[PDB]
């Protein structure tokens, strides 16, 4: 079976409460986690972090995502981060259980409209084969618009998670959200155009919004702050860290952090470590329920597939759902219902791998084999790489019971099956 | 559409509460899914008739109840040979044929103390003739269903047990009893008499949650209509009593005088196939799908899995059925548990698999006549288009519509482990 | 358990075992039914009142004096059948085995008079007849009126005014009997005082098999609404001719219950059956197990859900004490009232606690059987000169007779719902009280 | 659209974070209690009048430092301060005075313990924040220390290691109440582990009915920025939505250079934090969770209770001698304020250890007759409600009042409708 100590751990006892109250009663910190950190961690690159051998210790550390800020800095000088990045996380590539996709994202300097400098940095950022856009005082749709179309004709793949920084943005939040493809909760300015002590109703709301949306929202700023100077972090970051994750967020993010301070590599252990912990004490059985309650009915075969995966899942205490996907899309659906178990998404786009770290607990594995002449061949090919590298991971084992989510026929959209398959 | 929306009671389905729900009932919603509570009917002198038993399969009869406390061997033989003669007069389209399972039902201990010798033999008699279901007369304890396990004997291996409840033991031994029967029978006529008449409602309700808990059938019987005996319409009691048993979970009904001995056999058949079909339409599925979900333990067996995978997503698309392949039953008993709205259409080769699971609420059982294509993978997706072409021809599916397909990794019962959602065309 | 366990090992294992407790405690309503157990036992006093229908077979003084005494709470006469004469000599009847248990105002129990209409046949509106049967209602003193095919709000209104100035205490109950009356519903109910599922033409103008549905709408939407709510005809049919019923009606009894009814009727069961007495106790005994069965944690929860915010100090005073005594499991709610209404709110909110309701007017103490839960004790002293001291002396008789009647044990905490001045309308005072 | 009312709607908690509007203003009275920490930064009778008005309830002195003629002086200057706001009966705010002991350090109760907990007893302190409670004993002991004289004095138990949380039930059960001593916390487990033992506390706290307090670093950057972090207002609001019932300053206000609006700033993201709360759950859960009882002020609490939520009751008047009444309104967080009327000075000051009571020093002449005593001091909390923006003409009120005089004897619940 099981085993009563399997029960123990993260956080299982308060999982099975029948009331938020009593799961809160049932919090345990004896009670250690197991699953892998689904919470991504971007990193701002810059002075403190920018060296090779750093990169290595901060992607070994945990960094899914690099951020470069285009308020500062120049072309050149982000070219040679960007550079420096793609060589620390290609330097694992010889081993697959160190190997991780990073995805880099560039952040906008900012605006009457779309400024020069965001329109040439946009341009750069195209150029170099950017994963994701942090655009800077969305305020409205036509921000978002106009961001889109200066991603010109070779950068239409590119996400654009749109910065919410000011009381517009707040205000028209629904226009932004649905034209954007998530949104990022940059406390900074925030917390300077609106009161200091209205922010955390802002962001709330924001992860609440964008979680009902099912598109990615990243909670910024200040998270371990006096980090920057200090080994170790207030009791305030520690808990502002963990309430982003219990907030809903599917990423969390590190500035000065990892940009200028003197403990860039701690910094970005404190995330995972403090992710890694609120993720197993996330009341499931009342946020699944409530996602479920709230997203309409659906026709789409990839969206009623990914919620009968999660249902599955949750069933069987699945130790992973395993997904391929071109695009991402069916990672993200399974994704927006906030399984316990991991999403192993299996994708041959190196930038989709890239891409779906914006959304939690999804573990991106790039596939290189060239293809099989028989499609169905091709599929269990996939699926068996995704078991491989879970035993190599420590995801999963002989006996563990596994979720499976394909299509019937090859090419994006076409999402349709769901399969339990028992680990051999 | 908008016209889809005010059907089936889907404004009540919606609502956030159980009180909210009831005030939004509507008797102009008309019910549109097929009626998934099956309808058990007693043979007698009113319904033994072949020509008879075709109006009566016709009007919804899924399984023939065989009343052993009343005539001989002979009698029962020429039964069930009416009752497959009937049966088998629509093979000849395979697309509407309707299974009819027969079940047997005993005499029972008397004054003894548990297996009689008369039942030994009408048990044994069971097996010979090939009977699907035993409802065995007043169990209480589960050494009385071992005893009727043990007197089916090696052959009778397959057959389905249904304890009937009937006294105040049998309903203090409850759990022992489920725990080793295969489903239940709230036997209304003695209990009423052996515990005080205003209790029975407690009994039978307690009895089909707990089934109802445990995934196993349950049955609700006696003098449901018991005025249609001798009048064309049935009191106002009677039309609530029915419709009751299917809100509080009931997987079959019963008829026993109103079909056996009767002036209305086919009427009564017919009256309960009406109020089940509005009865289903009315019950609260937000409710019900998320308590049964959550008092139904976690599981490692990959049937069990795949099968509230497949409900949930059924949920999700408003899908027309979920269509199963099945050896024995028990992949479509296993949806049927989670009370999916969609019609569980179950596929199968075993002709007494598809008869006994009448006995599961909501499973359309549609037996399978085609020897087996040399590649299994296109066996397989023959039998799926068969549940298609059935469900079109029987009203259940039309082109646009999505449903959900329940198969295995392998041949052989027990490997259900793959949901897939298929639009019809 | 830890919600429980200090007033379990205070009230006893016993006391949590019966009247459905543990079903009572459930999580959810699947496990509250897998809970409910033939072998809890009853305690609570019959909450939702019968209705007994007078004729041939329970005419007599005596017989009356039986049906009284196996629960009858109200006395219905159908003025489809019988004459004028008739009817007031079965009314006569009916009051003189009333007032026979006056002599101990301890324990007289108050029985209503309702006058059912012939109704208005293939006419439009208000027939010649139901003017002249609603005027021998006013003379004769009757104090309720079901109102036979109520179709739409304007129906109510004729009844009304044919009852004129005198008749402006009598309750309007409409009766639902056909497909108008179902669709125009919400129109008819704001204007009537409560509702009957009148199953017998309901069955006959819409399809048999929809009548449940009919009936659970109808029902809800009267305990949304806060106002009665009977459900009629055929409940206890082979009990005509026979002593006991049959499966299905035992069941249909029950499930009204269940459905939220405030009343469960009996037609020809009594008014011509060979057993008047056995099927209003057959009634009783159903009604009793049915009210024990009640999901209350899931009821109470909706009913405060859907009910609107208030600002009507009786009605926020009734949910306090309905609340109050859910906390405490207070084996009666005493409330002093003038009308019923400080009564009804309560009723509304389906406490399992009783609701011992102490009047002045005879009239009321009728009149409350309408609403489930309500014991009317009829107050015969005159005022005492300090109104605090006969508000609190009409408490004294609440608890007294409550004792008396078995509702009260020393030791048991009581609810009490008072007002902060003289006449109707202003309830406003919750208290505590320790029986001793 | 006030008070974060249609995110209060919502029918689900999801919905609920939807519907929260950096628009829709707070208009209840701040509920959860501001504890400041009195040192060199905060002794002035000046300073101390600036940080009563900004909003601080509990004086805290943190007998780790200084010395018993240093706290002394600052209870003092505390006293004068509060003290000075006295001729206006009507707005007067009592303020708890606070010992912290210094702890047991190597190793029961130390001897530096005795002698200060014997030092708080003599100058008449409210509470005790006892330091690095791990066992049921070690309260035991600290209410042996306090002596005959010091039996009214609450204990609030510091939880601050491993032992004090795997024991948390068994020193809840003798404690008054818990302090989440998130400083040595931080260090005695996993710095990443502290929010579990923080949530976990707070939930316990409030299914006992007893207050819990959220502790240290709280807007720690403000010791040298006059504005905090990002985390920071975070924290205190999350601190709130967690079901504390008082928040604290420490370096704040004991050495900071901005004492005044550390405090201006935890009163704002309370009130807001407040509004915020998805009031539908968590009475539900709470009501649910409440153990049946045949206490009469325990049953007139929740009865009280629903019948504020049932009219959007602008606040629940309570008479208390001891603050039990109160207290017992208070676990089932109403959005009503709880106005607490009190004779007892003692009681005033404490009864801030719980969230939502507002207490109000009765002051006026007694009258002849009980019953007219008990409606004057009902009068009083109108009239103080009204000068104090609680509230206005046309609002109803709910009034929780006993049967006779003494503590025990609540059980009556009254709605009222003002002026
Ligand atoms: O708004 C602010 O002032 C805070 C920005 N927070 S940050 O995005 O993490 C950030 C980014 C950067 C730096 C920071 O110290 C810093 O803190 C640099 O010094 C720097 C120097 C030269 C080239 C590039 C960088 C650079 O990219
Ligand atoms: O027709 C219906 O659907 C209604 C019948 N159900 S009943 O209202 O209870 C009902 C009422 C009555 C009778 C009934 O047999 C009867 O059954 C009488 O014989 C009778 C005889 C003489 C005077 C008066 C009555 C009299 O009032
Ligand atoms: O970090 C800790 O270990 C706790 C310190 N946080 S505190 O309790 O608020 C605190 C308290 C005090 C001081 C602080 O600077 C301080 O910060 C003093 O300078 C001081 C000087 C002279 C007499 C008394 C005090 C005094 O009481
Ligand atoms: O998530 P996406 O981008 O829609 O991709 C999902 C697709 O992946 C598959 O499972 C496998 O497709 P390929 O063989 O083309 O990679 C398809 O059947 C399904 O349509
Ligand atoms: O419900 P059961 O009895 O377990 O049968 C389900 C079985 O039916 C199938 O779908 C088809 O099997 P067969 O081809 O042997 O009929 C299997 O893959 C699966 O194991
Ligand atoms: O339920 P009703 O009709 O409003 O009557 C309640 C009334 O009864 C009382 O309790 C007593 O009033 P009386 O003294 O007039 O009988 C009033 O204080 C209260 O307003
Ligand atoms: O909250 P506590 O300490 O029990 O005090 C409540 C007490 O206060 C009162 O309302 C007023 O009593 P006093 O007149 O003695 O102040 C009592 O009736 C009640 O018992
Ligand atoms: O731009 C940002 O990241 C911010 O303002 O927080
Ligand atoms: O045997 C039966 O069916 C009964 O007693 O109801
Ligand atoms: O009128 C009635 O009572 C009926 O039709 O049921
Ligand atoms: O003592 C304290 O307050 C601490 O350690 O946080
Ligand atoms: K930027
Ligand atoms: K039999
Ligand atoms: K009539
Ligand atoms: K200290
Ligand atoms: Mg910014
Ligand atoms: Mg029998
Ligand atoms: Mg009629
Ligand atoms: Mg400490």
């Amino acid at each position: 079976e099981l085993g009563t100590a399997f029960f123990q751990q993260q956080q299982l006892p308060a999982a099975m409460a029948d009331t938020f109250l009593e799961h809160l009663c049932l919090l345990d910190i004896d009670s250690e986690p197991v699953a892998a950190r689904s919470t991504s961690i971007i990193a701002t690159i810059g002075p403190a972090s920018r060296s090779v051998e750093r990169l290595k210790e901060m992607i070994k550390a945990g960094m899914n995502i690099a951020r470069l800020n285009f308020s500062h800095g120049s072309h050149e000088y982000h070219a040679e981060s960007i550079a420096n990045v793609r060589e620390a996380v290609e330097s694992f590539a010889g081993s697959p259980l160190s190997y991780r996709p990073v995805a880099i994202a560039l952040d906008t300097k900012g605006p009457p409209g779309l400024s020069e400098q965001d329109v040439r940095d946009l341009r750069f950022g195209v150029e170099h084969g950017v994963d994701i856009v942090f655009a800077s005082f969305v305020r409205k749709a036509s921000d978002v618009a106009a961001v889109r179309a200066a991603l010109g004709p070779e950068g239409h793949g590119i996400k654009i998670i749109s910065k919410i920084e000011n009381h517009e943005g707040v205000k028209r939040f629904d226009e932004i959200l649905e034209v954007s493809d998530g949104i990022m909760v940059a406390r900074g300015d925030l917390g300077i155009e609106i009161p200091a002590e209205k922010v955390f109703l802002a962001q709330k709301m924001m992860i609440g919004r964008c979680n009902l949306a099912g598109k990615p929202v990243v909670c910024a700023t200040q998270m371990l702050e006096s980090m920057i100077t200090k080994p170790r972090p207030t009791r305030a970051e520690t808990s502002d860290v963990a309430n982003a994750v219990l907030d809903g967020a599917d990423c969390i993010m590190l500035s000065g952090e990892t940009a200028k301070g003197n403990f860039p590599v701690e910094a970005v252990k404190m995330q995972h470590a403090i992710a890694r912990e609120a993720e197993a004490a996330v009341y499931h059985r009342q946020l699944f329920e409530e996602l479920r309650r709230a997203a309409p009915l659906s026709r789409d075969p990839t969206e009623v597939t990914a919620i009968g995966a999660v249902e599955a899942a949750f069933k069987c205490c699945a130790a992973a759902i395993i997904v391929l996907t071109t695009t991402g899309r069916s990672a993200q659906l399974l994704s927006r219902y906030r399984p316990r178990a991991a999403v192993i998404a299996v994708t041959r786009s190196a930038q989709a791998a890239r891409q779906v770290h914006l959304c939690r607990g999804v573990f991106p594995l790039l596939y290189r084999e060239p293809p099989e002449a028989i499609w169905a061949d091709d599929v269990d090919r996939r699926v068996q790489f995704g078991i491989e590298s879970g035993k190599l991971r420590g995801f999963l084992r002989v006996g563990d019971l596994v979720i499976v989510v394909t299509g019937w026929r090859p090419g994006s959209g076409y999402t349709n099956i769901m399969r339990v398959l028992s680990i051999s």
